[PDB]
DNA sequence: TCCACCGG
DNA sequence: CCGGTGGA
């Protein structure tokens, strides 16, 4: 149940295709941006701590 | 509330530093797998995923 | 104050002239680690760590 | 035991789940650097250096 | 007054007109690598260092 | 040995952490630049020549 | 800042 | 096929 720029934005992303990680949809919550503007930008930073994040490679001393 | 060989493998991560995203959790729960190695390929595909998912590119009618 | 294998790629990169950020060598030290090969794997795994966690980029809401 | 702008951007990144190696807390205290503003600028800045630093190739003679 | 493989690599590099900084040929000498293929591939590593040491920023506390 | 705005500047470079290629210092000398700004300017000037050559890529006839 | 090209 | 680097 959440704000009407925030909804503009992530169908945006549908329409790309693009599933939004479920962490952002709640980081973006507790932040109630205001233009569309930031919210693109918020999530836009967030793909890409996310793109990282799961590029970090594993230590395996099991494997 | 999780399995064993679960909460071994995402231990793992925790001291490799590695934040496990949400979906891939979620997901997780809902295929009970038996051993840690299976566990373990399952995160890391999941990691690929939403790696690759999280650098798809937005079509933006705006910016 | 450490293991001889672990000075000896230790340094290899001090003749790179590569400086190990301080956090490696602390994680390092916690795992015992048996040949110069399983070193040098871990060490190299985490210069990629923060190699990507210093690309993170930040959310200017104050500029 | 640090400024009190020191503390107002490093909490920043922590509220984007940024860790900031231990090396560039070190090189922070050495400047007692008196706006946000600088100290934030300081900061990236070091971010860049060891995103540099990290991505610097090893040279194997042995492997 | 150099290895013969060595002068045979850094001609290659005369060829393609590019200054190689006497830092790497400082570095070369302390190593006598064997063929023409490590030549290569330590001054190739030796270049990319300084690519990227040269790219980092300066910090300016005045201008 | 050098001129103290020499001096003044290549100290700003180590306080970032950031070693000048020795050509690089080499050039410098044989200017006698004045202000500490001249110097500065000169060295980013060369830092930018050197990422560049750096760069330039190799063509081989070994591969 | 975004788009295209080359390398692993 | 994906990731990184360079050029417009």
């Amino acid at each position: 149940n959440l704000s009407a720029c925030e909804v503009a934005v992530l169908d945006l992303y549908e329409q790309s295709n693009i599933r939004i990680p479920s962490d952002i949809i709640e980081d973006l919550v507790n932040q109630r941006l205001q233009s569309e503007q930031e919210v693109l930008n918020y999530i836009e930073t967030q793909r890409t701590y996310w793109k990282l994040e799961n590029q970090k490679k594993l230590y395996r001393g099991s494997l």
